[PDB]
């Protein structure tokens, strides 16, 4: 709500951040995996590599590259050993492998493969920086403009506008032309100190954000700061903005500097390599390559030059891109940013979002969608206390009407109908046609050839799985495998299919079942993503298959019980969506009642064999 | 022929079964493989897994899942070891891997990979049950109706009919409409105690059988029994019948309960999991999951409840599905079945077929095809003695005209012409059109674009392979690789191609040759099935390539010398068939003379480079 | 130039060959790789196999099958070990595996996988035979006709013709009809003792050569000799010629006899297996198979019979095919060949080419292309001394106008335009149409849909890589991955894509980058060939991607600085070509200036995002 001053603000959010930090530490430290089989290999960069599947857990799918794992050998055929490695490969399903690069090559027990132990190393950095942002916001009233200060504290302040900021032409150099709503967004943002943009799925929030940044960077001296709580989003922004022709720098944490990515050619730590504007540095880097190492002297000099270079590139950049937490990087403190844009601001806890904000924001743009998944908070006490409400949402409650991008370009209209109607008051418009959203070289028989989606009615008993903690449904699993197979045969590719289901029992089971009972080859099914809706947020697929799993009426979790998660689940697909489930178990929740009704009205609630589908006469509600 | 009484019957068949059992034991025990390299892994169900290729043998392709292997370590870098595992993965060609799950995790020598030894464990169960069926049929004259008793013993008994059994509508709930011949079949079966149905390839014997079972189950109290000598056929029946909406139970041997399959969600051992109708059982299963094991008490109770549940589900089922031998399961003895349907009854020795029959058959339906492969009998003395004649064939000889399903739905008409004319007196009709049997997204140049088949004339010397026991033909192999490659490039997929050849030398050679000399990637060629015609019986592929191998006139084996096997070989393909061979070596057998003549008459006997084919003027006969 | 006699010739070329031999020995022996991880396996032929990647080198891509490697274990978990194996699998990129078959199975350290060492074994055979050819040519004036003697020594000799050698019909049995220029070539060759044929890429030099050989073999008694410096070319000739219906024998070195190949069914060592014309030999081979080995006696007899057989098949063949060096095989000495055809004669040093020539050539045909890559000479002193000039080129200089095949059948006309204009004075004609060269099932948006090619303008900093010795360009790499991915998604296959780049730093980097940052699956990117232009010479791909790498003006290497290499690079593709590069760095070399100008004139010099390409206004030259 409202706060009297930044100190009260800090007094409320600090403790929340602490709860969350301690809980997160406990949880991360409780995820040790016991009996791991490891496959050793050699990277082309000469570093030793370890591949290993964690059976008995799905959680390793939440790893980002650069996260560090502690690998120990707890056997008796070799000297007890312990080493740390950084993640270079993150698994896509329950049976997929993690791949890490060790910090030092030897004496890694490369001749033993079994009885290894995997721990996830917990770092307090993110939480430390969140706290630092809160303390800064409290003690330093010049960390944001007076206007934004008042607005953040929920004070009453007359609205304010800036005239004469609009460009002759809105479309940025190198980007598509913007549609009506996108232009209106850019325009409104250029006229205001604080703006909220709502970007529903498929609407081009990235292009719009890149345009905004383009214009802000052209009418400003210092770098524009661009953030997001996830590295994926940040990389996307970085790429569009870069296509703009601006001088863009992608700042990575030092933990993530041995890692490549779609946009690492813009990474700070790569840009300072082989610079002609710093011959001495060249001379040293060269000598750290030809020879193995550098003397103490040459090393100290080397580091000094690296620091100089980093300062130079950061200070002279048009745009700096990094994660919200990344903005707390020491190399960025002692810098100020007038214009800050934060994407996916609805997926970050407020403090996390404040990390970059306290770096001198005078013109702030928050892009997001409060109709989709919000912040993920581990500590239920913390969440219930308020840490689960994004800065976006809180500002919306305080009276700021977000500007919504209206035309969607991702999915076949048939697929956008329901989400549009239920979550966006029917406002979304289709920028692609049915013909545009039909896959080339694809023979698949939809019960309604014009509507690439259906609810496969499936009634089978559920079982308790995951040693008492979860559920599986063999019947639904079988139907999911049948559908998947039919899709692959129709010309689809594993990398373009996605299976969403809330229960780890069903995911583990699906992986095993397809691996040993699938019509086609194991290798095919292994490249298919299987996860809870959380994992798919922010990404798209050609085809999405849902599995609801539950046979009897129930409380529900995941998309079964959360409208936002259902929205996400229903809006990931370009070409086709198939929901495998039991209408009798779902219809108790009003939203699923709406979904089922809509699907039957479209003659697309079905049962029977895949080869010969028929409309279900099923009774529910 | 005829038998005076069931005791004479038993006196004749018993000894046969014994010969076969002893021979089979000797053979299975003689298949030990010496120097095996093993790859260790962990299943998601925490069980230890071993992958291994058997080079030097092809026989492991006859393994069914659940069959058990004895794995020993015969090296010196670890304590000599011996463990038993069940098959979870069966190989598709000479170089493919077997995968087994060990019975106990440790202390498996997981750190050694070489000099392992593989044995196939022989169980007498099947033969024991065959014998038990014969003894039962001898001592118990209430094991079958009087009518079927007389009919089986080959006695003269006036034909008999049942009026008023026909349904208002023949088509079953959830299944396609039946064609004329299928309806006639269902109808005739509902009017008779004993019926034989002949289902030529592509004719819908599974749909027809499911319809028959549907109706029999609706006009009866107890479960209908549905069997077949192979798990694949049984699974197919189970699926259609299940699509009917009936209460179906798939009974698996206890050896096959850790194994998933296309239809395991209907498996007895899965249906008795998490039953709300038996809360106590739930409570125990839950506790065997959360905790590791159960106390002695809880375990005894647990087993008792499992038995109760199994009895309940079996007694209250509409249909019970299992293999012929599976019907000898103890859980099924003490039950009676009036209506019994046996599919692939022509592929089982009579005793094997009698196993389910002696469970009280009063209305018996035998589906099969005596124009295809019959029973496989190892002991030549036994076979020659009569064990190679199915119950189907013997009944046919005794004067029962089988009812033939007439319209085929699998293959392009061009492909059905010859088999139809030669093996089915030209009766088969085409239920699919040429346009229906043209692959989507497929550029391949057939010498006759309208007829997707040809005989590639190939004259190259043969060599002796497989250490003196077999043959190979490098020339033919090269042409087979060329064709395979051309198919893959044309858009076909490895899983949809099949290579049939009678000689193991040629199969081993083909695998090696494609692995190290194939135009494309190894991974592609590795997923291609290469086998004798036997392995393909009952299954279909998009494309079938034959290799005849023999260069000089010869005795012949496999499809070279057996009309039934040739029928099978020629009827596996949906879209295309290519026979690579030497007409001069084949034309000595009259059937191949017919085939070659027909192929030349269709302007489809060819030679020359694939890219530029031409009609062969070759002279033979 | 000119030589007074064969002794002066020998005196000049001998020393060159020696320089090259010594240099080559030093180089090969300097390529030992230190810390190799090995994967052990078993071939179906029971031989022990080792797979291993050489990170830190690309050179293993120049291995031919049969080349031998020395594998040593330099660890401490097993007895120090050393074994020799022959190459059965050659890598396609920086991270791909070599696979070798050991000479003796045990006691290979199969239980250790790390700290292995790989050496390339150097054999002097090739150079020995080159020297022997030079000595023979010097001392023996009956080693070639008087005419060819004079012509080779560069003496003035009146031209000479042979009347009445032309066939009623030029087209050979089993081959396509020849076009105008091909017929003219065949015709001119049949009328002359010495002929040079120039075959630009895509023109059917193989079909034409097979036709020539066909006719020469029909109007002659002894075998025609057919050679080429590479096994691939030789195999191609062997195949066409074989399609002719002639008795063809492919001679392989004894080192390459355990290796299969596209045309090994014609290999001498396979043809002498199971010969009915030599029953005794049969009897022995059989007995070396059934039993393990042969007694001393049976072995001596066995070898004698093998020799007899080889002599027979070689003497009675219509055509003998082997590599240039292969013609120095002892089994061929003591034979004479009147008609000799040498393909790719422009890719072999003159001595190498002379190896087969000195076997009695009276009618000699040299096929090649001096506008493409010439001989690869390691010793710069040797090369500069003259060893880099092929016999073809030297003869051309001496006044022989090569006969050029004019119509090209490989590439879309759009792709042939530039190479044709710049390297072949515009003479090349298109035998395929644009419609013929559009891939089936391929949705890819070319900036000019009618011209499947473009120059992607890319400006990013370069870095020094490969420990000081090479370069990489992260920006260009990123664009190459984007393009590759777009191609794969469009329906292309990894085996049909090729990436050419001159720098090993960029190749290693590309492999790593795609392996860990590629949009699709690792397995996909791993099957993509990445190499310098050298590796692609003689082979074709559906799509070729160039990477120029250099950001600043420079000396240049590979296709950057060699017109012939650029020709090759630009003429490998059937369907599409994309050059990723910086026009400012390239335009300094006149040829690249021409290329860039042409590309802009076709509205196909572009920049911007792939999804939304735009014409570059870039200024250069």
């Amino acid at each position: 709500m409202r706060y009297e001053d930044a100190y009260q603000y800090q007094n409320i959010f600090g403790p929340l951040v602490k709860l969350e930090a301690d809980y997160d530490k406990k949880l991360k430290e409780s995820q040790t995996q016991d009996n791991i089989t490891v496959r050793w290999d050699l990277g082309l960069n000469k570093k030793r590599i370890a591949y290993f599947t964690l059976p008995k857990t799905d959680s390793d799918m939440r790893l980002m590259q650069g996260d560090e794992i502690c690998l120990r050998y707890k056997g008796d055929l070799a000297p007890l050993w312990k080493g740390i490695g950084h993640v270079i490969k993150v698994p896509d399903n329950y049976g997929d492998e993690i791949a890490i690069e060790l910090r030092s090559s030897v004496g890694a027990p490369v001749e033993v493969t079994h009885n290894f132990q995997v721990d996830f190393v917990w770092k307090s950095t993110s939480f430390d920086r969140m706290q630092s942002a809160l303390k800064t916001f409290a003690v330093d009233e010049t960390s944001v403009s007076g206007y934004i200060y008042h607005k953040l504290l929920g004070h009453e302040v007359e609205d304010v506008i800036i005239k004469c900021q609009l460009p002759k032409r809105f479309t940025a150099q190198g980007l598509p032309d913007l549609n009506h709503s996108q232009v209106y967004a850019v325009k409104t943002v250029l006229q205001r100190p604080l703006s909220l943009i709502q970007g529903p799925p498929g609407t081009g929030k990235t292009v719009t954000s890149a345009t905004i940044v383009y214009h802000l960077a052209r009418q400003g001296n210092g770098p524009v700061l661009v953030c997001a709580p996830s590295n994926i989003a940040v990389d996307q922004l970085t790429e569009k903005i870069h296509q703009t022709g601006l001088k863009v720098v992608r700042l990575c944490a030092k933990s993530r500097e041995a890692i490549d990515s779609p946009v690492s050619f813009l990474a700070l730590h790569n840009q300072i390599r082989n610079m002609d504007s710093m011959p001495e540095l060249q001379k040293l880097q060269q000598l750290k390559d030809e020879t193995g190492e550098l003397s103490s002297a040459d090393e100290k000099r080397y580091r000094a030059l690296k620091r100089t270079a980093e300062r130079e590139l950061l200070m002279n950049a048009d745009v700096i891109c990094c994660t919200c937490v990344g903005a707390g990087d020491p190399r960025l403190a002692k810098m100020q940013f007038r214009s800050i844009l934060i994407d996916e601001s609805t997926q970050a806890t407020e403090p996390e979002c404040m990390v970059p904000v306290v770096l001198g924001a005078k013109q702030l743009i928050l892009v997001g969608d409060h109709c989709q998944l919000g912040p993920v908070v581990m500590c239920k006490k913390a969440a219930k206390a308020g840490l689960s409400q994004s800065l976006f949402e809180r500002l919306v409650v305080l009276g700021i009407r977000p500007i919504r991008l209206q035309v969607q370009y991702r999915m076949h209209p048939a697929l956008s109908a329901f989400p549009s109607n239920i979550f966006y008051e029917g406002s979304l418009q289709n920028g692609v046609t049915a013909a545009d959203r039909v896959k080339k070289g694809f023979d698949f028989q939809w019960p309604q050839p014009d509507k690439p989606m259906f609810f496969y009615v499936t009634q089978g008993q559920e079982e308790i799985a995951s040693s008492g903690t979860s559920y599986l449904n063999r019947t639904e699993a079988a139907n999911v495998e049948k559908i998947t197979t039919k899709l692959l045969k129709a010309g689809a590719k594993p990398d373009q299919i996605g299976i969403i289901t809330p229960y780890e029992g069903q995911r583990s089971y699906l992986v095993q079942y397809m691996q040993f009972s699938g019509s086609l080859h194991t290798k095919l099914y292994q490249e298919v993503e299987i996860a809870s809706v959380d994992a798919f947020q922010g990404r798209e697929k050609d085809f999405i298959i849902l599995s609801c799993v539950r046979a009897n009426e129930h409380q529900g979790i995941g998309f079964l019980n959360d409208p936002r998660r259902l929205n996400v689940a229903l809006t990931r697909a370009r070409y086709g969506v198939i929901i495998v489930g039991n209408p009798k178990a779902l219809s108790k929740q009003p939203l699923w009642n709406h979904l089922l009704n809509y699907y039957k009205e479209q003659k697309v609630l079905v049962e029977g064999p895949l080869n010969n589908l028929r409309e279900s006469l099923m009774q529910f509600s």
